[PDB]
C-alpha cells in the first residue's frame, strides 16, 4: 500500500534524507517528478499521490485532512529508516504540518524540516465565505501545474473521474481547523509568492508561531503557483537546509 501513496521517481540509496512531497488539492505525484531528479542523489523524493488522483482516480477522496494524515502516517513508517523532511504546497502544506505534529507520537523520528509553500499559517483564517474551490479556480490551478495534471483538461472523460475527489479535497482544506497551541519542534522554512492573494506576508510569517525551532520566511516573485517559475532558488534553499543540521 505504501507505494500506492508514495512515488519514488528516482531511487537514491545513499540519500541522507527523504523528502515527502505533498501537492495542492488538484495536484498529483507527477508534479514532483522534476524535483526528484533535481534532489537525488543526496535527497530522495517521495511524491505523494492522494486517493482520487491519476492512477487512484477510482478511489474515493479522503473523509478529511485528519483522515488523510492518519493514513499517511501509517504509509510513511517503512520509510522512517532515514530522516524525513516534508514539503507541501497549499493543501500539501497543511498535511505536512499535521504529519510533522503527529510523527513522534506515531513512532517516527521527529521530522528534520518542514517546508510550507503557498499556505497561510495553520492558525490563520479568513472571513471570506470560501468553503471550497470554484470550478474556475480548480481549472486555473490545474493549468498552472502543466504536465499530466493540466492535460486532464482536454480529457473530459478522465476529468470527470478525478473532479469529485479534487472538489472534496478543496472542501476539506476549507473545513480544516488547526489544533490551537500546538507547535512542531523542527525548523520551518516558508515559501510564498509575493503577489499570491491567498497568502499575505503576515500570514506566511505566522508559521513561526507553529514551531519551537527556527522559522525562515522566503517570499518569491509570483502568484499562488510561484513554485513552478521559482523552482531553482527554492531547490537551492532546500538542498542547503537538508545538507546540514
Ligand atoms: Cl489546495
Amino acid at each position: 500500500e505504501a507505494e500506492k501513496w508514495l512515488r519514488r521517481f528516482e531511487r537514491a540509496p545513499d540519500a541522507r534524507a527523504r523528502l515527502v512531497c505533498l501537492p495542492h488539492a488538484g495536484g498529483s505525484a507527477s508534479f514532483f517528478f522534476p524535483l526528484a531528479k533535481a534532489l537525488a542523489p543526496a535527497v530522495e523524493v517521495l511524491a505523494v499521490q492522494y486517493p482520487g488522483r491519476q492512477d487512484r482516480r477510482h478511489e474515493p477522496p479522503v473523509d478529511s485532512i485528519g483522515g488523510l494524515t492518519n493514513r499517511l502516517l501509517e504509509v510513511l513508517r517503512p520509510f522512517g529508516d532515514r530522516p524525513l523532511a516534508l514539503f507541501g504546497h497549499a493543501m500539501g502544506a497543511i498535511i505536512g504540518y499535521e504529519l510533522a505534529l503527529r510523527m513522534p507520537e506515531a513512532g517516527l523520528p521527529a521530522p528534520v524540516h518542514l517546508f510550507a509553500s503557498g499556505r497561510r499559517a495553520p492558525s490563520r483564517y479568513r472571513d471570506d465565505d470560501v468553503r471550497g474551490a470554484s470550478d474556475e479556480r480548480l481549472v486555473a490551478e490545474l493549468r498552472k501545474l502543466g504536465g499530466s495534471d493540466a492535460a486532464m483538461l482536454a480529457d473530459p472523460e478522465l476529468l470527470a473521474m478525478v473532479l469529485p475527489a479534487i472538489r472534496s479535497d478543496y472542501r476539506a482544506v476549507e473545513t480544516y481547523r488547526h489544533e490551537p497551541g500546538r507547535r512542531v519542534d523542527c525548523p520551518v522554512t516558508v515559501f510564498t509568492g509575493d503577489h499570491d492573494p491567498r497568502v499575505s506576508v503576515g500570514e506566511a510569517r505566522a508559521w513561526e508561531e507553529h514551531t519551537t525551532g527556527p522559522a525562515d520566511l522566503r517570499v518569491l516573485p509570483g502568484g499562488h503557483f510561484f513554485l513552478v517559475d521559482q523552482a531553482a532558488p527554492m531547490i537551492a534553499t532546500m538542498t542547503e537546509k537538508l545538507a546540514g543540521p
